[PDB]
């Protein structure tokens, strides 16, 4: 008739090894002091022993104000139709805040099975004293997918916000580092994690930063999950299957991050560098003399596309707390407003003053020109190079629309949202190979609309790259012996000495831009092509001085110093390029163990620095197509 | 010391009115019988009664390979930190598929409280008979967020597809409606629920096809879960907050879905028709007879972005089972592939084909007329109305373009997703305006940038409309205001008995329109402002109509008919447009609740006509600018 009920009275940390059966139930009755000021947290370990395929065994843990239960072996999900089995459970009781200072409080634990046969279980309570959280302490712990962790941070007085950094050592256990508040309950089950708080999957890395604004309880709840699969982290998977073996070694520590000094430290910086160059150039001016809108016309259609979907795409993720959508660079990301990162955004201030300076020069020389005509000399276009002012104008201005046109991708970068950022770089990159040409010849608008349709069609091809985003090796070969023909091809169309000479010099690294995609065939395209780009440039820079060279003319100091100094920032900036663009990979998981500290004044990363160098090397070599083939303002041939 | 047990043996159908202490636990055992065939689902109920702030009854619910447990009254979240309190909560039992014909199967309900004081619960365990869904047959039920409900459904042999129809009489109560496949146990809590499973938020309405692939059970659990709060239904809200009075009732219908003659008859009905066309024309041109890329390029700067972005859209929600992203017509979508809407993309096939034979039109005539040039005639531009079929050539590929660019709109519209499918017809809308104008005129390429400049200022003002996409009252009487601006000065630059009547019937539907706009204040922008675009179409073809009247000329029947058969296609085509005009609101639970079933053979809903009296309008205007002043060719005044 009735069952064998037996109630005892258990201990912490001590192992209990008793056994029951479909008629009789163990209640295991543990008791503990909890205190006002002191946290502590009571962990539970189950571990069946040679289990029977019958019934498991199941556990129910009953407290003043909750009750978990489970069922041992735990059986979790796969994907299609699998199962896995673990013969060992374990998890953290969360217990609301204290009312009193310090009181005594019960809980039970009921082991109960339907199987007719014995069952030996292992049942251990014991306390953790590594429960809280330090800031600035790293500290380490195991969690298999059947013992999910959590540990409790609460900040100090006078911080406002720090940073979770979450770092394991090897790939393939998955996880999820959720952070929720401390009321009770804890969603820390393989279903629950993702209800609320902010989570981010993790393979190598992880890191969140957390506002004080948020949790009114000054605390909140870290909580490690580990998944039953690897396929949202790259990885690939072969009735129950035992998964027993599977755990997962991490380290978190909680720093915290920059208060207020690091903005203006990043402002500050920003304008009192780039204004610098505002004050070099009109102090330099007074010196030297007394010793039509189709670029916006396409911004404007591309930009409303642009502007709305990256707006309302960051506030999805803002309302969401997935942040497995943008990928940005979590270790240096300091927030302003609902910007994530901010920084990301202020380094694009180069493009915009700079762009806006090499205009009000073109204005400036425009103006000094048609004075000069006003004064009826001969030298109105024999005597010099035919001036026009057009293309510097684009150029000017495709500036100032790569200073917004990436500082929108820069709020969610993403895997759609990238053609955005550098592609419009090969606008400027084309512009320069326009002028040069330009500079040489009376008619290029022929050849203009030829130049437009070329930039479409190197942006089609980008566009097929980032499709195939998994480029096969066929893909990256395709590619490669196109290319190569493509220099070939272009090698004839120009044509002796150094003519010939220059073809010595232009296939080797054709070669060696080709064997570097190849050997790592990076995951980004359209930014790998842009290191052609600029390749490209400077070789046909070169090779137009080389045959300006070749006349018994003389180079004016003034734009050899911009070659060199324009040459020298190119060297800087396509090295922080090259140590950023290996930094996204498929999945947000392992797009992330490649982040980095901020480098340069606790604000900017390299991608930060690459914002900057790439601007003024481009107004560089502005400054040296306008005034490059200076000094021939007397020759009229 | 030890507590009271009191092991007790329950019956099903049979309430139990018992109280527990700090020191007695209550045990029911409830039996019953399973059947191979016929199934069945326990559902439990228990109801404390005016229940102290101490402390919660804790109810454990054992059966052989499974334990829930819950706490009541039961508490759930608000969403800043709010807490509402439930004194009655329900949970139906999953249990596995039997293995035996018939066997005899427990479970035990534990209740116990750690409450010092008596609390009087009320238990309740009720078989349920309308567990079972059948295919065709409504059936309702009542359900509040405690008491999450869940049915069964098992496809019959020879259906492999239905869809799931569930729709409320009432607003706010939220829910979520997830379908699983039949392994245990059942995600149906609110943070369990978007585990797995493909699930729909509902307002009032809410579909989801579901296919035997899927499943290899041939069957699936219908979970339908009520929210807390109505935040993400588009409602606004006002220690536990009792909210125990809120239920929502339901029905669910379970129908097949259409399989394959569907198919066929929608092809075989696109191309039945757009191939009439192609026939008629080439016939009528013997009996008649016989008695620069620039579209292209915008497109290619805009496809990438579209193409890819949609593309992978796509499956993101593919993979993921959230249809609360992409805004289709549920009850209409008739998914091949991994496409969703097929229909709403084969309704493009008009756009194509028209626009391509437009061309193929095009073609003729243009070799025609050089031929015609080759016998040396005097009708060159003189006693016609000068040739130019540039802009021909422009409109028959921005129809392509158009059947392309809103093909790829409908696959997942969106918010986002929007300004793709109607702005593209505002630039062949700007055509008819240019080439009439044209038509009188020897230069417009000086106003085609301003045309240009001004389809980009439309575009603009749609871009700002979209952001403001809740616009504001003093937001439409704004544009209403401008517009009626922008009217009022664009009838004096059109210069008398009727060109002053021109505008005595021009302002009234400019009031007309604005005035539709402001009472409805539809959530779409640019597709209002598409009305206005065919508004100012027909009365500017009309103006031009009565121009032509007033002179002793006399025009041919070939365009007469084109005239009225574009007209009366027109008034079909905004029918459809309006009818599905405000179908699209902010969130997808009440962008749901306009859904509608299936209008033309099986396939197409609404849009999919609309999309096809688009595209044959279009073409007939676009037949009426060719041979409208074509009988002119004799004057040559
Ligand atoms: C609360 O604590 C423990 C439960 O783990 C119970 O066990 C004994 O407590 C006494 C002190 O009160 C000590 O002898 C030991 O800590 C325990 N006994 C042994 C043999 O180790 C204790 O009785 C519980 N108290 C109540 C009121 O339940
Ligand atoms: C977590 O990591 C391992 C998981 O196996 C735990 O056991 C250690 O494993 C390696 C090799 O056996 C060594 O670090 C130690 O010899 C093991 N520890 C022993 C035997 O006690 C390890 O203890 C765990 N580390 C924690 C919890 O900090
Ligand atoms: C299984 O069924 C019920 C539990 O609800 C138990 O109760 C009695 O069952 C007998 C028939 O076996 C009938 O008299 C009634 O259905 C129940 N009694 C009364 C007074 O209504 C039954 O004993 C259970 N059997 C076992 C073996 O547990
Ligand atoms: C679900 O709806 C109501 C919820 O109150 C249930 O009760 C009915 O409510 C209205 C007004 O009282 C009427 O339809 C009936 O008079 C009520 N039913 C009664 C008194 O039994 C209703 O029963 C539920 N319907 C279901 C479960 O099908
Ligand atoms: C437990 O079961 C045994 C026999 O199985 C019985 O003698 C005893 O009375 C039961 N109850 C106890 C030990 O409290
Ligand atoms: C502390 O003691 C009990 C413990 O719950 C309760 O009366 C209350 O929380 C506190 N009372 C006093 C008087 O401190
Ligand atoms: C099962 O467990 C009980 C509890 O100790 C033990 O007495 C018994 O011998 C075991 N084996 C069987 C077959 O009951
Ligand atoms: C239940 O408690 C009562 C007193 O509270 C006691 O007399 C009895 O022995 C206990 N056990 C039962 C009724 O099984
Ligand atoms: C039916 O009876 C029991 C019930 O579990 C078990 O042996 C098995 O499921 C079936 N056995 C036979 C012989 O049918
Ligand atoms: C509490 O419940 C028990 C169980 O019936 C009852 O005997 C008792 O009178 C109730 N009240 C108190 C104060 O114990
Ligand atoms: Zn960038
Ligand atoms: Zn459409």
């Amino acid at each position: 008739g009735p069952k064998n009920v037996s109630q005892k009275d258990a201990e912490f940390e001590r192992t209990y090894v008793d056994e029951v059966n479909s008629e009789l139930v163990n209640i295991y009755t543990f008791n503990h002091t909890v205190t006002r000021n002191r946290t502590e947290g009571v962990r539970v370990s189950v571990n069946v022993l040679n289990k029977q395929k019958g019934a498991p065994l199941l556990f129910v843990v009953r407290q003043k104000e909750a009750v978990v239960s489970f069922q041992v072996p735990l059986i979790l999900r796969g994907m299609f139709q699998r199962k896995y089995l673990y013969q060992k459970v374990e998890r953290t009781l969360c217990q609301p805040p204290t009312k009193n200072e310090s009181e005594i409080q019960f809980f039970y634990v009921d082991v109960s099975t339907l199987s007719p046969v014995n069952t030996t279980y292992q049942l251990r309570v014991s306390r953790m004293d590594d429960f809280v959280l330090r800031t600035g302490e790293q500290f380490s712990f195991n969690t298999t997918a059947a013992q999910p962790q959590y540990f409790k941070y609460e900040f100090p007085e006078g911080v406002d916000s720090v940073i979770v950094k979450v770092t394991s050592n090897k790939a393939f256990p998955c996880s999820v580092i959720s952070i929720q508040d401390v009321l009770c309950p804890v969603y820390d089950l393989d279903n629950n994690v993702a209800f609320i708080g902010m989570y981010q999957t993790m393979t190598k890395k992880a890191a969140i930063t957390v506002q004080r604004k948020d949790f009114p309880s000054n605390s909140f709840y870290v909580v490690v999950v580990v998944k039953t699969e690897d396929q949202a982290c790259g990885g690939s998977l072969p009735e129950p299957v035992d998964q027993g073996h599977r755990q997962k070694t991490l380290s978190v520590l909680v720093s915290q991050a920059v208060t207020s000094e690091a903005y203006v430290s990043g402002m500050l910086f920003c304008l009192g560098i780039f204004l610098s160059f505002y004050l070099l150039t009109v102090l330099l001016a007074c010196w030297e003399n007394w010793r039509f809108w189709n670029i916006a016309t396409i911004a404007v259609f591309y930009a409303l596309p642009v502007v709305q979907l990256v707006i309302t795409y960051q506030t999805v993720v803002n309302v969401t707390g997935n942040q497995d959508i943008c990928y940005y660079n979590f270790l240096c990301a300091h927030p302003l407003g609902n910007l994530s990162a901010f920084n990301n955004i202020l380094s694009n201030l180069g493009y915009i003053l700079l762009g806006l300076l090499f205009l009000l020069i073109i204005l400036q020389r425009e103006i000094n020109h048609n004075r000069a005509l006003l004064r009826n000399d001969l030298c109105a276009l024999e005597c010099g190079i035919p001036k026009h002012f057009g293309l510097f104008y684009a150029m000017g201005t495709a500036l100032m629309m790569e200073g917004l046109l990436s500082a929108c991708y820069h709020v969610c970068p993403n895997y759609t949202n990238f053609q955005f950022d550098t592609s419009f770089m090969y606008m400027i990159a084309g512009l320069c190979m326009l002028k040069l040409y330009q500079k040489r010849h009376p008619d290029i608008n022929a050849s203009a609309y030829s130049a437009y349709a070329c930039l479409a069609i190197v942006i089609f091809f980008s566009v097929l790259g980032v499709v195939f985003g998994k480029g096969n090796t066929a893909f990256w070969i395709v590619f490669s012996i196109i290319h190569i023909i493509a220099t070939l091809l272009l090698s004839t169309q120009l044509y002796y000495v150094d003519r010939m000479v220059l073809l010595v010099m232009g296939n080797v690294i054709n070669w060696s831009l080709a064997a570097y995609g190849l050997i790592m065939r990076p995951n980004d395209f359209a930014s790998y092509l842009l290191a052609i780009g600029i390749c490209n440039l400077l070789l046909y820079f070169a090779f137009y001085i080389i045959m300006k060279l070749r006349s018994g003319e003389r180079i004016k100091l003034i734009p050899l110093l911009c070659i060199v100094c324009t040459s020298v920032v190119w060297g800087f900036a396509l090295f922080f390029f090259f140590q950023g663009l290996s930094t996204w990979q498929k999945t947000p998981a392992e797009s992330r163990e490649h982040n980095r500290d901020c480098i340069l004044l606790d604000f900017f990363d390299d991608h930060d620095i690459w914002h900057f160098l790439s601007s003024i090397a481009m107004f560089g070599s502005f400054l040296v197509l306008l005034t490059l083939d200076d000094d021939l303002d007397t020759v009229q041939r």
